[PDB]
């Protein structure tokens, strides 16, 4: 009940195609953008490597994409499919997953069987530790650099007294913890209160959060690592308690430039500073995804379920066009998905150069690929990918801290590029606006 493509070297995939089900059920509603767009971006990238004669000459890359269902427990059970070769598909490297807690549980099982793992979205500072998850790499920067950026933004505005808000899980708690560590040890940034939002919150919890935050009234700036559904509800609760203009929101990559938490809540979201990793839209994937029909894209097992959710269809004509019959935007992490697959491909190409010299196709010396060796190749990889931007890794397996800084402004509503963070803060304070 998943995507299989035969090939010489088979690469594993982990994507949240469905959201986590309510109470009992494992899998719920289909994630159209966070699931299908990223899944199809891996299939686009793999097809491009097979098309390219220079990268892996007469060597084809295989696909084994599995659904994580937004939860770590389901992804762990799916992860065992990669290791079922040892008492049949042999998996060299796994691309995924999205969520940090999901990627942590996968990293713990893949390290023992010596399988390298490259993520496209997981940003938790815990994953950069080479003791706990030594086979983990990522094409997205760790939250150590985002928390440093947040400290830099706060200090540049003269905001010595702040409060923090976290969502339950690894991404929310450790992201705030990374901010706390930079604040406590270095400089003079004081934390008033660190409030936590539960995973399954009660109907009256978000109103209690605002009331608790108001107990330290001078702490106006709120640094937050909350999910899309959480931010929506905090700002909804803040608007209800007549707290317009009081709170100065600071959001992470989970907030980014999403219109979802700010919609019909434009007044309360005014002047909110957000940080997001440096990113561009790919027209190549856009041309690929728009030309996807139910006839040609039969290899995607979830594409039939996608067609119903996208147009309001029910299996309806079954001859619709994307970006013509329904509103279409390319997902953010798509650049990082393509750059993750190419990072794996370039490392395999570099391993082929060393182990099979003057050879076309796989040599008998590469019949069983060593994961401990291949991991070192991934870290050493340096190339221009997708956007034309360089893709690189350090010793710990992290991408460099390259960020965009946005502010939500009313003039017309937009996320205006007020600055950027690349090792050091470059922030244009002149372009900022408040209520
Ligand atoms: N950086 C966190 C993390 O570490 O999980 C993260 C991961 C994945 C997603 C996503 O699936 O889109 C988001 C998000 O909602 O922006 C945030
Ligand atoms: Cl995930």
């Amino acid at each position: 009940h998943s995507i299989r493509v035969d090939g010489d070297i088979i690469l594993g995939g982990l994507f949240p195609v469905h959201a986590k089900g309510e109470r009992g059920v494992p899998c719920g509603e289909l994630k159209k953008e966070k699931g299908i767009h990223r899944l199809e971006a891996m299939l686009y990238a793999i097809d491009q490597i097979n098309k390219d004669p220079d990268l892996l000459s007469n060597i084809t890359l295989g696909v084994r994409i599995l659904d994580t269902c937004s939860r770590d427990t389901y992804a762990l059970e799916q992860s065992l499919t990669f290791v079922q070769a040892l008492i049949p598909d042999k998996i060299s490297g796994v691309i995924g997953a999205a969520a940090s807690s999901v990627s942590i549980m996968v990293a713990n099982i893949l390290r023992l069987f010596k399988i390298p793992q490259i993520s496209y979205a997981s940003t938790a500072p815990e994953l950069s530790d080479n003791t706990r998850y030594d086979f983990f790499s990522r094409v997205v920067p760790p939250d150590s650099y985002q928390a440093q950026a947040m400290v830099d933004i706060v200090t540049a505005l003269g905001w010595n007294y702040v409060s923090t808000l976290a969502s339950e899980g690894n991404y929310g708690e450790s992201g705030v913890e990374a901010f706390t560590q930079i604040s406590r040890e270095i400089g003079g940034v004081s934390i008033a209160q660190s409030q936590k939002i539960p995973r399954e919150p009660r109907p009256g919890e978000f109103e209690k959060i605002i009331k608790r935050l108001l107990e330290t009234p001078n702490a106006r700036a709120v640094i937050m690592f909350a999910n899309e559904d959480d931010i929506r509800r905090i700002l909804e609760a803040a608007k209800k308690l007549n707290q317009s203009g009081h709170f100065l929101w600071i959001g992470s990559d989970s907030w980014g430039s999403k219109i979802a938490p700010v919609y019909q809540q434009e007044e309360i979201a005014e002047g909110a500073v957000t940080i997001l990793p440096k990113r561009a839209s790919i027209d190549g994937f856009d041309r690929y995804f728009r030309s996807r029909t139910l006839a040609n894209n039969r290899r995607n097992v979830w594409f039939a379920e996608f067609w119903e959710e996208n147009f309001g269809c029910k299996l309806c004509t079954g001859l619709e066009r994307i970006a013509r019959d329904s509103s279409y935007e390319q997902e953010g992490k798509v650049q990082f998905v393509i750059d993750a697959v190419y990072s794996m491909a370039y490392a395999l190409h570099n391993m082929h150069k060393d182990l099979c010299p003057g050879y076309i196709g796989l040599c008998p010396r590469m019949s069983t690929i060593d994961g401990k060796e291949l991991l070192g190749y991934i870290r050493a990889v340096n190339f221009n990918g997708s956007a034309g931007t360089p893709v690189t890794f350090n010793e710990n397996g992290d991408a460099p801290g390259r960020y965009d800084i946005f502010q939500y402004q009313i003039t017309s509503t937009e996320y205006k590029v007020i600055g950027h963070w690349t090792n050091q803060l470059h922030l244009k304070v002149e372009d900022m606006q408040w209520a």
